[PDB]
């Protein structure tokens, strides 16, 4: 009960930063995901010893995958973290516990591909989840380990609470196929500018938190650039690996995956900045102003991407 996580000063102090790396010793990861749930949610939402029991489960069920993995988990609730103690007053008991749990949870169980090459090699998760195949299996796994003995994280949450928080991990984690963004945003935009956009709409705060999952799980593109551009590095490596077993299949990857086109990346970089990052965190900040470091962040690095295109590195 009196137990607080306490980091380092440098972490205490930048952890609160969206632009924080969560480092490379693994072993404080678990520490800095407590350490975050104690403080946007508070020492008393889970019971320490069978959230620590949770957290290894999860651990233990990524892969050791380039991008898909461990530290992708926790980068992306750090995110979340730092958005939710921006916006301290503007979401519920049950999202501030259910939006870190599903963001440490939205990867789960990934192996390095896509929904598409999932369908393409015929994966029997394909047959089972039809859309969003990947982010249906997260999902599933998530489940799973909250069903395990001593896992039961939300053991205090009444029957219809409980339901509720596993709705919100739903929808966020389905939030992340990144083919359901695009009409996510153009409908949050739309609701924006129109003045029609209402927090009490429950439909309306699933759009919002779905928007984070996006914000989240991108939040790459945030970072300094060197985090930005060796992050990138790992994303790609899984993407080749794609375009090799989709030669391996006698398809023809798409240029993202095929190593052979890795010269076109800083171009690929460009439209990924202008089609997807930037609008993101650009519709972010417009619903949740105190995000607007993430959009800065992103502007910055597509700034070092086109410097990479101007050969100025
Ligand atoms: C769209 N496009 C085209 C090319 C390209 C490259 C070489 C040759 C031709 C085309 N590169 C990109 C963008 C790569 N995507 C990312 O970098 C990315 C993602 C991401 O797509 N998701 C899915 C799992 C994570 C998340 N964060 N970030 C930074
Ligand atoms: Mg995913
Ligand atoms: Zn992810």
């Amino acid at each position: 009960g009196l137990m607080q996580f306490t980091l380092p000063v440098r972490l205490c102090k930048e952890i609160e930063l969206f632009h924080f790396d969560i480092g490379p010793f693994e072993n404080m990861w678990p520490g800095i995901f407590v350490y975050m749930v104690h403080r946007s949610c508070g020492t008393s939402c889970f019971e320490l010893e069978k959230l620590c029991r949770f957290i290894m489960s999860v651990k233990k069920n990524y892969r050791r995958v380039p991008y898909h993995n461990w530290k992708h988990a926790v980068t992306v609730a750090h995110c979340m973290y730092a958005i939710l103690q921006n916006n301290h007053t503007l979401f519920t008991d049950l999202e501030r516990k259910g939006l870190l749990i599903a963001c440490l949870c939205h990867d789960l169980d990934h192996r390095g591909f896509s929904n598409s090459y999932l369908q393409k090699f015929d994966h029997p998760l394909a047959a089972l989840y039809s859309t969003s195949t990947m982010e249906q299996h997260h999902f599933s796994q998530t489940v799973s380990i909250l069903q395990l003995e001593g896992h039961n994280i939300f053991s205090t949450l009444s029957s219809s609470e409980y339901e509720q928080v596993l709705e919100i991990i739903r929808k966020a984690i389905i939030a992340t196929d990144l083919a359901l963004y695009f009409g996510n945003r153009k409908q949050l935009e739309e609701m924006y500018q129109t003045g029609s956009l209402n927090l009490n709409n429950q439909s309306h705060r699933d759009r919002v938190i779905g928007l984070m999952m996006t914000a989240c799980d991108l939040c790459s593109v945030t970072k300094l650039w060197p985090v930005t551009k060796l992050t990138a590095n790992d994303i790609y490596a899984e993407f080749w690996a794609e375009g090799d077993e989709m030669k391996k299949l006698g398809i023809q990857p798409i240029p993202m995956m095929d190593r052979d086109k890795k010269d076109e990346v800083p171009q690929g970089q460009l439209g990924f900045y202008n089609a997807v990052a930037i609008p993101c965190y650009t519709t972010l900040t417009q619903i949740l102003p105190p995000t607007e470091p993430l959009l800065k962040a992103c502007r910055d690095n597509l700034s070092q991407w086109e410097k990479v295109i101007r050969g100025e590195e």
